[PDB]
C-alpha cells in the first residue's frame, strides 16, 4: 500500500519520459508515488520532499530533469536514500546538458544516473526494483522472471 | 561597509578561480563577502544564504561551481537578486559540464553565466560592478576609469 | 516612457527567439526598445548604438545572436552598461556555436549569458528585471509577485 | 566477514581511480572484495563472476572501466544485482568515451552510472552503502554519521 | 553454400541499418548468415556465437549496435576472427555514443570500426569482401569490377 | 617595403601562436606588419584598422584570437579585403570555442578559417602567400620552391 | 569567358549546398566552372584536376564535401592556388565531421574553411571574389556595391 | 621475407604512436614495411604507394594520421586491399578530429578504424594479424598463443 519508491520530475513535459518508470514499477507490483517537484520553481517543496522521504517510508527516489538538471542532485543532498537520476532529452542539446548536469556529482553526494530519455526512465525503475529485491524475496522472484522473459523474447534473426 | 556583493563557491578547490572575482571587487572598492557555500554538501546553508541575501542588503550574488554545478541555479531559485554564475574548470571535462549545468536554466529562474575559469570569475565581478554602477555614481566613475585603463594599456605590437 | 532596456538582434530570423524577452519586459511593465543591429552587416550601427546607450538612458542591453555570434560581445566592448547575451539556436550545431561565441568572453569585457533559445530570451528579460528592481521598488514588488505566482502555479503531480 | 560488495575493474591502470571506492567501503566497514575482471581480455572470467555474484552473497557490484567501457554493462547482463558503473578517465577523450559507453544502456539492463574519475568511484561506494543501509540499521547509522560529518566539515570561508 | 561472414545485430531496429551490409554481401556473392544476437539481453547467446564462429567456418563477423554499443567488442573478446563494427545511429546522441563505445577498444582486442549508419554497414560488407578477396581470386575479380564501376559511374558535373 | 599583409591578434598571449605566421611571411619575403588589435578591449582601434586597411595598401589580413574569438569576423565586417582567421588554442576548451566563433560566419561576411593553433597560423601565412602569388610572379616562384622543398624533404621512413 | 574559379564537389547530394556558391559567382559576373570530383571514388580525376588547375587559368578553387571530407585538402595538396573549403552538413554529426576533416589541415598545406552548409558556400564565393578583386578593379567595384547594398538592406527593427 | 603488411604514417611525429603497430607485427613475425607517406605533403608518393600495394604483394595497409587525417581514406581510394586506420592523438582536439576524419568514410570506400592513439596502433596490427591468419595456419597458431597469453596474464587483484 504505502509507497516505497518516489518518482519525481520538474514539469508535466517530463512525464512523456518518466511515465516509463511509472509503468515498470506498476508491472513489477512495486508501490510508489509519482509527483511533480521543481528544483528551481519549488525549491522549498524539494527540500521538504527529500528530507522527509526516509521517515515517510520511501526506499528509493527516481528523479528526472532536463537542461540544467538539478533535481536529482539536490534531492540527493537532502536524503540518505539512494537517488537515481534520469536525464530528460532537451531540445537543443539532445540531453547532453541533462546528462552532464546529473552524472557529474562531486564526491560525497551520489546520483546513480541512467541513459538519456525513455530507456533511462525504464532502467531507473528496473534498478530500483533490483535494489528492493535484495530484501524482498517475492519481488526478487518477479524480477528474475521478468529478466528471463526478456531474454527468451529475443528472436534469432531479423525480419528482412 | 556592509557587503553589497556576495561571492560564494562550493569548495576550497574553487578558490584558485574565484579569487579573481574577489580581487576585482577589492580593486573597485566594492564592499563584499567571500564565502564557501556547498549546494550538495551544505544545502540548508545554501537555502538560508540565498533566501536572506536581499534582507541582508546584498545586491548581486556571484556563485562559482564545477562539475554538476548547481550552486548558481539553486541560489537563483531562492532569491530575486541577480545571480551571476562562474563555471569552474573541472578536471576531466574542462568545465563543459560546469558550463552546461549553469547556463541551461529553464525559463523563469535566470543565471547570468560567464566564461569557464578565471576569465569568468573576473568578468562576474565586472558585471556585478556594472550593475551596481547604475545607481552608484562614484562607482560608475571608477568603473569608467577601469575600462578606460584596460583599453589604453593594450600594446600596439607583440614582444 | 523612455526605454531603460534595449533588446537587439542581428536578423528577423532571431525574432522568433527574442520575442520572448520583449513579451516578458512588457508583462513586467518595463519600458524598452526592440531593434535590429547586425554585428557583421551593420558594424558602424552597432558601434553607435552601444556607445550611446548610456547617454540615451538605457540601463541594460539584451542582445541575441546565433552561429558565430558576436553581437553581445561587441556591444559590451562599447558600453559600460550590463550586457546580457542570448544564444539563438543555429541549424547545424544547435546553438553550441552560438553559446561558445557568446559566453567565452576574455577577462575584462563581460557578457552575462543565458540558455540557448527561448528559455534564454525569457531569462534575459527576467535578469534585466532583477537588475532594475534593485533601484525601482514598484518593479521589485511586481517581480516578487511574478516569482511567487510561478511557484504557486506548479502542480503537485503530473497528468497521467 | 563475507563480502557484500564487489569492486571490479578491467586493469591495474584503473586502480588509481577505483582505490577511492575501496577506501570508502573500508571506512564504512562494509565487507567487500576488490578484483580485476577484464571484459575484453577475460570475458569468461567476467561471465563467471557476474553470474555467480548473487549466490556468493554479493548485494551490489561496483564496476570501473575506461575507453570502450563495457565491464559494467556486461556485468549487469549476467546478474539481477544492482550494478554501479564508474567511468575511468581515458587519456585522449578524458572519460567521455567511458561515460557514454557506460550510461547509455538500452532499456531492460540498467547500470547506475557515477561521475568520471575519482569522484565517481567514491560515489559508487557511497551509493552502494546507501543501498545496503536500507536493510542494515548499524550501517545506516554509520552512513548518517558520515554524511553529517561531510556537511559539518565544510568551511565557511576559503583560505 | 556455408556462410563465411556473419552479420549480427542486437535488435530488429538495427536491421534498417544492417540490411545494407546484407545486400552488399549478396551482390558480391559472398555466402553469409544474418542473425540477432543481443549483448545485454542474450549474453550467453553472444558468448556461444562468438566462441564457435571459427569452428563453424566463419571468416569475418560484422556486428552492429547503437547506444552503449557492446556487441562488436564482446564478440571480438571471444573470437580470433576479424570483427568489424557498425555504429548504429542513436536517437539523442546521433550515434556518437555508438561510435565511441565501439571504436575505443583497449589494446589487445580490436574492432575495425566503420562510419555511423548505413554508410558504415555498406562499408563493413565491402571491407569484409576485401579481406576475403585476399584468398579468393574469383571474388577479388568481382570486387575489382565493383570498384571500377563505382568510379566509372561518377558524373563529371552536377545536375543544376 | 610597404606592408601587403597585416597580422593582427588580440593579446600578447596569442603571440606564441601567431609568431608562426610572422616567420613564414618573413621566409617568403612578403612585406607585412604584425600588431596587437583587441576586438573587445580596443574596438575603436579595430574599426579604424580594418576600415583603412585597403587604402593603406594591405591586400590580406590574418587575424588570430582565442575563446569568444571575434577579431577575424569583425575585421571582415569593416573591409572588403580577404580576412583569414586563426583559432588560438584556449586553455579550457582547447580552441573549440575559438574555432566555432571564427568559422561559423553567416552568409555575407566571410572569414577563411585555418586550423587551431600553430599549424593554422603557418597556414594562414601560406594561404595569404598563395593569394598574393596570383599577381606577383616572383613571389609565385618562391612559393613554388617552398612547396617543392616541403614535399621533397619528407623522409621515407621514421627514425 | 574562361573560368577563373572552379567549384568542385564529390556528389550530386552536395549540390544543394554548393549551388549557393555558383549563384553568387554568377551574380558578381565571375567566370567559373562547376564540376563533380570525388576524392574517394575518382582519386585520379582529383589529382589531374588539381595539378592542372593553374595552367588552365584557374585562380581559386572552392571545394565542398561532407563526412570524412577529404576533397578540399587533397586538392590543396596538388595545387599552389588558394583552396577554399565548404563543410557540407552530414546527417548524423551535423557537419562536425565535415568541419574538422576540412579545417584541421597540417602546417604546410592550407585550406581556407567556411561555415558548415549554405552560409559557407555563399561565403566561399564571396571570399573568392575578395581575392580576385585585389587585381580586378571592375570586380572590386561590383563587390563594394554588393557589400554596401547588403548593409543598406538591414532593417532598423523586426517585424513583430 | 617480402612484406605483407605496410605500416604508413604522415610524419615522424606519428612514430611515437605507430611504433606500437610495428612492435606487434615484429612480435608475431609478420613481414612488414614501415614508412612515412604524407597525404598532403607527398600526395604523388601516396598515390604510387597505394596503387602498387597489391602488385608488390602487400595484403593489408595500416595507415596512421592526426588532425585532418586523410591518409587512410585516400590510401583506400587507390587500393582494393583492406586499409586499417589509426587516429593519432592531436594536440588541441585529442584525436577527435583524427577519429572523425578517418572513420566517417562514405559508402563505397571503407577504412577499418581503430581507437585513438597507441591502443589503436597495437590493435591495427592485431587486426591485420587476424586477417592474415585466415590463410596462414602457422601465424594463426601464433596469434592464438598471443591472445591466450593476454587472457591468462591478467592479474586477479590490483596491487
Ligand atoms: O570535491 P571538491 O574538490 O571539494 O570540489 C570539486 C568541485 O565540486 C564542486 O562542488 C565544486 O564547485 C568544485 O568545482
Ligand atoms: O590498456 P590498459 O592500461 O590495461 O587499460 C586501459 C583501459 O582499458 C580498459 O579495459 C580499462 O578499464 C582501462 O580503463
Ligand atoms: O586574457 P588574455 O590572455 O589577454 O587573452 C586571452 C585570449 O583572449 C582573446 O582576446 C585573445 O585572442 C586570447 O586568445
Ligand atoms: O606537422 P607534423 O608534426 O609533421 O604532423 C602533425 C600531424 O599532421 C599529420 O599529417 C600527421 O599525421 C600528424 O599527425
Amino acid at each position: 500500500s504505502a509507497p516505497v519508491v518516489g518518482i519525481i520530475m520538474g514539469s508535466q513535459s517530463d512525464w512523456e519520459t518518466m511515465r516509463h518508470a511509472d509503468a515498470l514499477l506498476t508491472e513489477l507490483e512495486i508501490p510508489h508515488e509519482t509527483l511533480i517537484v521543481a528544483a528551481h520553481r519549488t525549491p522549498d517543496r524539494l527540500a521538504d520532499y527529500a528530507r522527509t522521504a526516509a521517515e515517510r517510508g520511501l526506499n528509493v527516489i527516481i528523479a528526472g530533469a532536463g537542461g540544467a538538471a538539478h533535481l536529482p542532485g539536490m534531492c540527493a543532498a537532502w536524503t540518505r536514500l539512494p537517488v537515481l537520476g534520469v536525464p530528460v532529452e532537451s531540445r537543443a542539446l539532445k540531453g547532453m546538458d541533462s546528462l552532464l548536469s546529473i552524472v557529474q556529482m562531486p564526491g560525497g553526494v551520489p546520483v546513480g544516473t541512467l541513459a538519456i530519455g525513455a530507456s533511462g526512465a525504464k532502467n531507473a525503475a528496473l534498478l530500483a526494483a533490483s535494489i528492493l529485491a535484495l530484501y524482498n524475496p517475492a519481488l526478487a522472484a518477479r524480477l528474475e522472471t521478468w529478466r528471463a522473459l526478456q531474454t527468451a523474447s529475443v528472436p534469432n534473426s531479423p525480419i528482412t
